[PDB]
């Protein structure tokens, strides 16, 4: 019961995909690589079915196509990522300027543009260049800072007259989190087993891409943002965390699920440092701002991206680890009630009221003046073995997608500034330590061929986007 006209004029409709997972062509036009190109290729028993992004589902030699669909759906922006390493395949300058990299993006941009799409790039995706990973420990430096905002300002200048939409960092949270306390994501680090140490990495980590966050706004804000009239930000993620019964403790345990998780970011960018329960904690394990470090953090972006996939409950909880030092179990079920329907993996439920709080939760807490759902959407078993036919009618994808935009509305109601919501993903593409047995697209893509043939939910999107 939710169309077009039930939103603002304002608001912006999209999909997204990112760069490892869809462009593919890892080792063609002079691309370096990345921490997951090695990763998946040095571990490849890490990956669910060993798979990798060598050829993704090749978005760098399709993309002329890619957008022809793109516009067939009627998408009014699309969310795509710079990989680091393919503009610049040793990290720092002093490698050199890809230039078959630089005319890719361009082409890519240009054609986007040729086509009535708004372009809007996120600056990391998690494919950091080995070559930094190597020099210096990657994000375990300070190192990490200048080098980055060199990055940021060369595709700034190189790309920004064009460009109205800038995105620092997605999901650091995840980035941070999976790569050096679980040892999931690349480097790998943290886990049984692995190599760093999952107690100090992930604060060691988050706390310099927040300080590479913060160089790269400077040097849009002072640099470019007065020439080229865009904006920037950065894109964090979330679940939504249900107090599972209506005692303190679990209030208390919903205060600390998401301070962990949001305020780790939100926080700073806030009042210039750590949420409170993460002190209390964490303590000397967590890294201090400098006095002008955290006044420079203040209000330090543009607009704040989130991603929502779910929502658990949450309690007081009963080896020394990120993953364990908010203390909270989290649970899927009441009274073996799921929180929601759940969907393939065992972990997304279907709550679209869960994305309602998650946003109203922000704008009360940390007083944003300007939200974006980034990344909206749900995961489909990749079952091989039925005809395209069938795989198509993904009438339950539609339906997340509307119960979700319905929970948007209600927060633009209730006052928040949403502007806009982006579908995850565009086209199904590679789903990193899972690789391909999975799907999260409105377009299906054949894993192999890389045909690409529009779900049904595809179909509904293109006529829920035209209605006013
Ligand atoms: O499916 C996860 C999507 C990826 O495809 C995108 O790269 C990323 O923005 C997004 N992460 C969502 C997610 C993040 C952490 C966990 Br645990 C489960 C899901």
């Amino acid at each position: 019961v939710v169309h077009r006209r039930d939103f603002p004029q304002d608001f912006i409709f999209g999909a997204g995909g990112s760069a490892y997972q869809c462009e593919g062509a890892y080792n063609e036009g002079n691309r370096g690589p990345s921490i997951w190109d090695t990763f998946t290729q040095r571990s490849p028993a890490k990956i669910s079915d060993g798979s990798n992004g060598n050829q993704a589902i090749n978005c760098y030699h399709m993309y002329k196509e890619d957008i022809k669909i793109m516009k067939q759906t009627g998408l009014e922006s699309y969310r795509f990522s710079i990989s680091w390493s393919r503009v610049l395949p040793g990290g720092r300058l002093a490698a050199g300027v890809n230039k078959d990299g630089v005319k890719f993006y361009h082409d890519f941009i240009d054609e986007l543009l040729a086509n009535g799409i708004k372009p809007s790039v996120t600056l990391f995706h998690w494919d950091l260049p080995q070559a930094l990973e190597d020099e210096y420990g990657g994000f375990l430096s300070h190192r990490i800072v200048d080098d980055f905002c060199e990055y940021a300002e060369f595709c700034f200048w190189e790309f920004g007259d064009k460009i109205k939409y800038w995105t620092t960092f997605n999901e650091p949270h995840t980035f941070a989190v999976n790569g050096y306390a679980l040892g999931e994501f690349a480097p790998g680090r943290g886990g049984k087993g692995d190599e760093g140490d999952p107690a100090i990495e992930p604060y060691v980590v988050t706390h310099n891409i927040l300080l590479a966050h913060k160089a790269a706004v400077e040097e849009y804000r002072n640099k470019f943002q007065k020439c080229q009239e865009g904006e920037i930000g950065i894109v964090l993620n979330s679940m939504w965390m249900e107090p599972l019964s209506d005692v303190q403790a679990d209030i208390d345990a919903q205060k600390r699920a998401l301070d962990f998780m949001l305020g780790w970011f939100l926080e700073p960018l806030t009042t210039g440092d750590y949420p409170k329960s993460m002190r209390e904690l964490v303590k000397g394990r967590l890294p201090k701002f400098s006095a002008d470090d955290s006044e420079k953090l203040k209000g330090c972006y543009d607009f704040i991206g989130m991603n929502y996939y779910t929502a658990t409950y949450v309690t007081n909880a009963v080896k020394l680890s990120y993953e364990t030092d908010d203390q909270v179990t989290k649970t899927f079920e009441r009274n073996q009630k799921p929180i929601g329907h759940a969907l393939y993996g065992g972990w997304q439920h279907v709550v679209p009221w869960g994305l309602y709080k998650l946003l109203v939760y922000t704008k009360e807490t940390y007083h944003v003046p300007v939200l974006y759902v980034t990344e909206s959407g749900m995961v489909e078993e990749n079952k091989t073995k039925i005809l395209l036919s069938e795989a198509r009618r993904d009438a339950e994808r539609t339906d997340y997608h509307q119960k979700h935009l319905a929970s948007v509305r209600d927060a633009i109601d209730d006052g928040v500034n949403v502007k806009g919501y982006f579908v995850w993903s565009f086209f199904d593409n590679f789903e990193w330590n899972l690789g391909y047995i999975c799907r999260y697209g409105i377009i299906h893509v054949d894993y192999k061929s890389f045909e690409r043939y529009p779900k049904e939910s595809a179909i509904w999107y293109k006529n829920f986007i035209a209605g006013k």
